[PDB]
């Protein structure tokens, strides 16, 4: 079927379409006016069904990857995304990655949520202190999954994001790699805080019994 029934095509994204059959979803609902109202769609029980057909729209409007505009108010239909579907994401705000990974919370890291996270942070060009931020707050031991060569990229003003506790699982090498970082962002702190925080960058149990 390829006609929206007499009086059933959609105008806005609302509840009366959860008792829409899915070729009426098909038929009836606009891609664009989906898109528009992606904000509407997550406080709408919809079966996984009636979802499938929503996610194919937008995959048919969008096939070169969803805009941050829709992807900002994805939610829940995060989830169902392929890690192919992320890839073409140009995701910008920070906003956009905080929203997402609250729906994964609770969860192991998915390939999904990693591709996110990559594609994120090489788009920033570098991961800042905002971001990682977000990231620890959401998977406490991101950043000494790093390798030393990839923490060497990573800025000094970054270091005013990592916490001692964040260090816990870092090694030698990686704690070469951060403390001339943090050396360096640290410049403006109080002395006796200095000396407090540059610590755990040193990782002293490491080298003694």
């Amino acid at each position: 079927k390829t006609a929206c029934p007499s009086g059933k095509k959609a105008r806005e994204i609302d509840e009366s379409l959860i008792f829409y059959k899915k070729w009426e979803l098909e038929a009836c609902v606009d891609a664009a006016l989906l898109a528009t109202q992606m904000d509407r769609v997550n406080a709408i029980p919809f079966t996984y069904e009636q979802l499938d057909v929503l996610k194919h729209k937008l995959d048919e409007l969008y096939p070169q990857g969803y805009p941050e505009s829709v992807i900002q108010h994805l939610g829940y239909l995060f989830l169902k995304m392929s890690p192919e579907d992320i890839r073409k994401w140009n995701v910008t705000s920070l906003e956009t990655l905080k929203a997402l990974l609250e729906v994964n919370k609770g969860h192991e890291m998915s390939p999904q949520v990693a591709t996110l996270i990559d594609r994120f942070v090489k788009g920033r060009g570098q991961l800042d202190k905002d971001t990682l931020d977000t990231l620890t707050a959401f998977y406490p031991g991101y950043l000494c999954s790093l390798s030393p060569e990839e923490l060497s990229s990573v800025p000094p003003s970054s270091i005013w994001a990592v916490r001692p506790q964040d260090l816990d699982t870092c090694d030698p090498r990686q704690l070469d790699v951060l403390y001339p970082k943090a050396r360096l962002a640290f410049q403006n702190m109080n002395g006796s805080e200095y000396f407090v925080k540059i610590q755990s960058f040193l990782g002293h149990h490491h080298h003694h019994h």
